[PDB]
């Protein structure tokens, strides 16, 4: 009946590879029982109780906000381009009305942001369908596709330029539309776990912040090492890691508030949903 | 995407390899791996069938597949005397086990074979063996003795045994008494096809393991202090366990492997003189 390590999720994509570096170098990993997977699986596992703490794609957090406690000061976001959330299209976006648009199944938030932009900014109503993320296949059978993660970064930096495909950065489209930054995923504890183990939850939160901070300082070391295992080179990875925005304070919460209000009534949660933050000790 | 992919590397989830995990994390080596954590018998099955490229292999399963695996020199999971986490728990003296029931934990391949070798060829008793999931409570309700490995064995050795007045015999000590030799329970190996396709990645993985192991030897007390917060064992117990384990794999350890293989080979599924191929260093 001894104390057991928290079950902690971790996004397998490159976006959170520097964070993984920090968790390893600080020794934090030895205080976790870590699960690596794609964002939609990690969100399903946390909501279903197979994890205690982990990253949650924003839309799924909002649909479950009464049962989750978000960690302050860490998130996966951007202020302008995010580079790894894109619309790849063979035509201008305003020509997508009634066209087929493939939505990568690993996404919940970026697909909704893309749908919001296309309808409310560009005024087109495509015929959406979900499918596994595969740019080559998606382009054969759809006129445009929404991708996240490594596949999106690959479409943005490699596939797009080679084949003359338009690649629209969803963070940039949102920044153009609203002037706001964007948050794609947060870290959260299950409410029942945070109330049963307040101290473990706090130490996990603080360890994430320290590991994140360390990864910011050693971004070039992380990029050099990771470049040996990717089609991206060191400069591209370092640019990607430094373009991503892992803050989660008042300006980022303002962005979440506005996004939630615009998509709630079309996504399945109240437009004024409450985001509960983990409170520090007095 | 035809870029080079990280090696798929297995890692024993038990406490025995927790300091090594610390070393792999602290050195940053983990970011050069695609890591899979599991029990020794699953990690062995995955490597043999091709779901991993490099990983720990319980000795008996390595020897049964020695033609298809290349062992890493100078790192292994072993002992010279007690190993602490491979035990026979018995309610009677070992010499009273002839015709008695002995439960063999299903997660083991090497320690169970070593226990059978000791009981038959050293003590001369012929128990009615059976395999079951590792659970000391159930095993003791139905058997006169049980063979355990991993955390469950360490728990029987340091906690359950003393509490219930059960004899706990250390399999490493029993073998040492019988032979004067150390013992190797698991080795690290690369699949032969992976080692021949990617010699340099295999070498760098091997070197990274040695460097992570060496660091974990230096920081054993830090690792025990951290791990004690999540285990029924305290820091002193974990530190004694980590320092009792022997992770060397040179000539004296290979001598032990050779003799163990000779005594059990023809009844376990490999030649008594099976050849152990070691990863060769560069000139
Ligand atoms: C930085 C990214 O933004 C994300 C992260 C996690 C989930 C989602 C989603 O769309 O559900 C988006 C990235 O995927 O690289
Ligand atoms: C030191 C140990 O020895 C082992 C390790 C892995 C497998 C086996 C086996 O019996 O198959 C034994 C331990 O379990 O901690």
């Amino acid at each position: 009946n001894s104390r057991t390590r928290p079950r902690v999720g971790h996004i397998q994509f490159l976006s959170c590879l520097p964070l993984y570096w920090g968790l390893a170098r600080t020794g934090t990993l030895l205080d976790f029982e870590l699960t690596k997977d794609t964002p939609e699986k990690l969100s399903e596992q946390l909501v279903r109780g197979d994890l205690d703490i982990g990253p949650v794609t924003l839309v799924e957090f909002l649909k479950n906000a009464d049962d989750l406690v978000a960690f302050p000061d860490i998130a996966v976001g951007c202020d302008g381009p995010v580079m790894s959330c894109v619309i790849v299209s063979q035509v201008p976006l305003d020509r997508l009305d009634g066209a087929r648009v493939a939505l990568g199944s690993t996404s919940r938030t970026s697909v909704r942001l893309a749908q919001l932009l296309l309808s409310e900014r560009f005024g087109v109503q495509p015929d959406y369908y979900t499918c596994p993320p595969d740019l080559s296949l998606m382009m054969q059978e759809a006129d445009a596709a929404v991708l996240i993660g490594d596949a999106a970064l690959r479409a943005n930096m490699i596939d797009g330029p080679r084949y003359g495909l338009d690649v629209h950065d969803l963070g940039a489209l949102w920044k153009e539309w609203t002037g706001l930054p964007f948050v794609f995923a947060v870290w959260a504890a299950r409410r029942d776990y945070a109330e049963r183990e307040p101290v473990i939850t706090r130490k996990v939160h603080e360890a994430f912040l320290a590991s994140r901070n360390l990864s910011l300082e050693e971004v070039e070391k992380v990029a050099e090492q990771a470049a040996r295992w990717e089609a991206f080179d060191e400069d591209t990875l370092a640019k990607y890691f430094t373009t991503l925005d892992f803050r989660f304070g008042a300006p980022q919460l303002e962005a979440v508030t506005e996004f939630a209000r615009r998509v709630g009534p079309t996504t399945g949660f109240p437009a004024d949903v409450k985001v509960e933050l983990l409170k520090p000790l007095e």
